[PDB]
């Protein structure tokens, strides 16, 4: 029995329509078929969602660790039971290929399972003090209410990466998902957590335009933390509100980044090309960790830029429901326009085209470019699409200066048969994550996930998640009269 | 022999005059006498300090932990050798009581000593991976260049609390001190670290008007991290630039907090009143931790008030250089004017005046108001002064609502003889730190230090300092080829 009545949004403990009087139509990117229609959430709905989350969170925190962990374990069972249902929703709503939808399902399933162990793992500290009679204590407790903003690209995994740890550690959450993917934005995650036995009021979804309710979501005096994943222009506005607005709160910001792919002269050129193809065209380039630009040492550029285009030509563009589809449709119209503008600017700027696939409706084929410079737009800005530019490098020093020439280092990759040469290069990269002899699209559950420069505030996953979604309360207890100088 | 030529600032590896063309006069708040004159730094000076710091930092980080720790240990020796000179500087520049200046010297010494252990403690992680043939490495490294903005109230301690951990962990630091206290704002510390053997260009001090160069200081692309301790309006502007600016960097914020001091009915009255007097009137009230609200259960309220007022009358407002003096001059006239307005506003609000002390030049005697309510400005806003309001609570539950009814919660105190009830109450407090049967003003090098709500972003000291001033880099190495679908 598949979930029905998806349009109703969990709001302050009950499933009801929003009161904005405005409707959001959720459509399939591939064919345009309407999937459902949602009565959008109000500013009063948001205040109610937060207030109820505050009211029922202490009861959730007061539950013992096994009780909260049981909900997370039960959530894993549902993930298995509704596996095709979950994957099919990812495909139809976000326009993900079937094979990406399976990868996203497994990533979200893994962080849920990983989060289940967190109630047993978190602990406080007992500290020795010089003051006679003074005992110093630190309690580790849940923040309270976590507001979570979710992007369209990987809407399920990226929402679940915040709320699954946050809920396990005794927080309550309010999710504001992307308007293009409100269902895989935690509307379904809310349904899954309800099935898992999550008490009502701890998980609320507010569906509305981030340009209209977003400021109120981050400004709100209730949430102690706001996590975000998306664009740098919006992440900047979110940070400026949360760190400069009326009510201050922490922020975890994962801005998009500009993953460089560095192929040094002594690289295994087959491995490099295969990694470059998969690490670019998984999800049609719509990944924050997708490689943005490929930088090959000159003594190997032509070999790479030739085997690269060979294999790019062999990627099947088409219907995402098929397991053999590599490239599916682009998520919406404006995003497709922005990538066609980028292709036109790459010609305007002199980049030699090596392959122009077509554009068939919402299906945009790969568009490879070579002889690219660091100042070209296709190299400097983040492309959430099947666009790639190839950059020629002389010395490895030039590979390193080219790779660091981006303002946001999130992830990166460097290829060389000499592992020590590759690690020293990777230590020189101003990015939070580098993968040697592998793709930059990686996210293991015990591994720190976050950015540096203009793409990152904070770290997720594992012990980094336990620290992110809790707070430390220093409590000193004086067991004897302290003598004061006046 | 004592430090001379203290107006020269360390910019880009050289001690030189600022290029701004405006001269800054540093004057004793108590008498108005001039300590020294500084040629202020312009934006070109700021660019040079950041650029040199980024240039010399990798060689500093490349050095072993013992070498960097050795500089921290030698700096502790300078702290002991120049102890009286440091305390004298704090008294004259900042208007501090000698007793507070000794406290600040001790706290700054401890942070410097504690940081010396940090280079040995930093470590990376090796993590198991499901992907076959893949080894996952997490490298902990220095951030790079750290920008530090220091307030005037505890300039030497609050600068060193960021400076000493960052330097020990391999970072380079650029410090913008409060214009009222540039010498104890890091000019003194830069001399101390130079004497300790810190290489040139690793530590720069930029002295300029906050309205003139402050935005450029936070805006700059070089610093990986910016730390601020000070007022909430300025912290909001710093947070708005760093989180929202063209170049994005982490910010650690310490913003002034209305700190609740709660006296429950069973509390030992002598201890509470003594803690309230010392907690409030240490350094004339100009502490982030200092009490802003005293909340007492109604049963004990009237008894607490009389003891507090009677004790406050005892405190001597006087020349800060004397050991016996408890209340000293307000740091500057602009600070004094606002406190006088807050006093007058509190009468307009309808608070009963329990004690009204004189104002004589910069010295402002204690002012105590009673029957305060939460909506009043004296309770609502933090006051960096010898001003306190007393609030009446019907029961323990009402006291909890009063204590938590604050936009910002840095520190708190709860007094009750029953420790379980006090700790239970303490957990409910919306603060980073709570002290049970003790003053709210407490800083411990091992203990975490920071604020909640509109009072703080980030934590300081101990393992928190190690996390704050280092960045983790996840590097995964493929030893066997991995298949791609
Ligand atoms: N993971 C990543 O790094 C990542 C992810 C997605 C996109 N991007 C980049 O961003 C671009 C796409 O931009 P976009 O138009 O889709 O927006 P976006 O920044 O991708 O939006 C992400 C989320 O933020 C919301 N949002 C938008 N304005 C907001 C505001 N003022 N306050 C709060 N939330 C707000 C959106 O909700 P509404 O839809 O209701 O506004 C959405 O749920 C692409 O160029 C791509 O490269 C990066
Ligand atoms: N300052 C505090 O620690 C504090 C704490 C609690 C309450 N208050 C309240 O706030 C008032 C006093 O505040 P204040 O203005 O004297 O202290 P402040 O300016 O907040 O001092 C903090 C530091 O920030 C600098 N600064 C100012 N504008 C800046 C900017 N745009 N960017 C970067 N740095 C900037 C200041 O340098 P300059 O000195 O060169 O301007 C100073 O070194 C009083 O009403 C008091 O009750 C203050």
């Amino acid at each position: 029995s598949r979930y029905t009545d998806l349009g109703l949004q969990p709001l302050a403990g009950e499933w009801r329509h929003g009161r904005a009087g405005r409707r959001l139509k959720v459509s399939n990117p591939f064919d345009g078929s309407l999937l459902l229609e949602i009565e959008q959430a109000d500013r009063d709905d948001l205040d109610a969602a937060y207030a109820k989350a505050a009211e029922v969170q202490p009861a959730w925190a007061a539950l013992g660790p096994s009780a909260r962990a049981a909900v997370l374990y039960k959530a894993v069972e549902v993930f298995d039971r509704r596996h095709e249902e979950i994957v099919d929703w990812i495909i139809r709503e976000s326009g993900s290929t079937r094979l990406k939808a399976e990868i996203e399902w497994g990533a979200a399933r893994a962080i849920t399972l990983e989060s289940a162990s967190f109630p047993a793992r978190v602990h406080g500290r007992i500290v020795e003090s010089d003051v006679p009679g003074k005992e110093s204590r630190v309690y580790r407790s849940a923040i309270g209410v976590v507001g979570v903003i979710s992007p369209w690209n990987f809407p399920l995994h990226l929402t679940q990466r915040s709320i699954a740890p946050a809920l396990a550690l005794g927080n309550a959450v309010v999710v504001k998902p992307a308007s293009d993917t409100p269902v895989c934005g935690g509307l379904l995650l809310a349904r899954i957590f309800e099935e898992a036995g999550l008490p009502a009021g701890l998980f609320s979804v507010v569906v509305g335009p981030g340009s209209e309710i977003g400021d109120a979501f981050v400004e709100h005096p209730v949430p102690g933390l706001v996590t975000f994943t998306g664009s740098t222009p919006v992440g900047r506005n979110i940070g400026r509100i949360a760190s400069g607005g009326a009510h201050l709160k922490h922020v975890a910001l994962e801005l998009g980044g500009n993953s460089p792919f560095v192929v040094l002269g002594d690289a295994d050129l087959e491995q490099a090309v295969s990694a470059a193809v998969f690490g670019k065209f998984l999800h049609q380039g719509q990944i924050c960790m997708a490689i943005n630009r490929i930088i090959v040492e000159d003594s190997l550029y032509d070999a790479f830029a030739a085997r690269f285009v060979e294999r790019v030509k062999g990627l099947r563009v088409g219907d995402p429901q098929r397991a053999d589809t590599a490239v599916g449709p682009i998520v919406n119209a404006r995003q497709l326009e922005g990538l066609l503008e980028k292709i036109r600017l790459a010609r305007q700027e002199g980049a030699k085209p090596l392959y122009e696939g077509g554009v068939d409706g919402q299906l945009l084929a790969p568009h490879v470019f070579g002889e690219v410079t660091a100042t070209m737009e296709i190299a400097r800005d983040e492309i959430f699409g099947p666009l790639v530019g190839l950059l020629r490098a002389r010395d490895e020093a030039h590979a390193l200066e080219l790779a660091n020439a981006s303002e946001y280092g999130l992830s990166s990759a460097v290829f060389s048969r000499d592992l020590e040469r590759a690690v020293r290069f990777a230590r020189q990269l101003r990015a939070g994550m580098t993968h040697v002899n592998d793709i930059p699209v990686n996210d293991e559950a015990n591994a720190p996930f976050g950015g540096e420069k203009n793409s990152g505030l904070g770290r997720f996953n594992g012990d980094w998640a336990i620290e992110e979604f809790t707070t430390d309360h220093w409590i000193s207890v004086q067991h004897a009269p302290r003598q004061y100088p006046f």
